[PDB]
């Protein structure tokens, strides 16, 4: 299992050396967007949280065909408050309960070290 914390200062760093495989190592699901919400990488433990396989789920977009349920100020407002000011990073609660037993999660969402490309990870509370 990779040994990074959810919630970390400088998870973006972590992240950033890390390949697909080492992804899945993760103890906490992980998803990394485009400025759009196009889906660029899944992680293992995301697909453990909410039955997505990650490989179909790929190039998708996240707020518009994956996950209507964070088409809403409270997710993707606050997704594209942070695209467009280049400072992402916030912490907060939701349910995620499309095509699936409701689930409460806690989401971090965090500009990547790049700055091009966002992360959203998850875990279960
Ligand atoms: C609400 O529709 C949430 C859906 C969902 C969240 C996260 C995923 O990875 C997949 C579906």
């Amino acid at each position: 299992m990779e040994h990074v914390a959810f919630g970390s200062e400088d998870i973006e760093n972590t992240l950033a050396k890390m390949d697909d495989g080492q992804l899945d190592g993760l103890a906490f699901g992980a998803i990394q967007l485009d400025g759009d919400g196009n889906i660029l990488q899944y992680n293992a433990a995301q697909g453990d949280i909410t039955g997505r396989d990650p490989k179909q789920v790929i190039g998708k977009n996240f707020f518009k065909d994956v996950a209507p349920c964070t088409d809403s100020p409270e997710f993707y407002g606050k997704f594209k408050e942070g695209v467009a000011s280049g400072n992402l990073n916030t912490m907060f609660e939701y349910t995620f309960d499309y095509q699936m037993t409701p689930t409460k999660v806690k989401v971090h969402m965090k500009k990547a070290l790049s700055g091009d490309s966002y992360w959203v990870f998850v875990k279960r509370v």
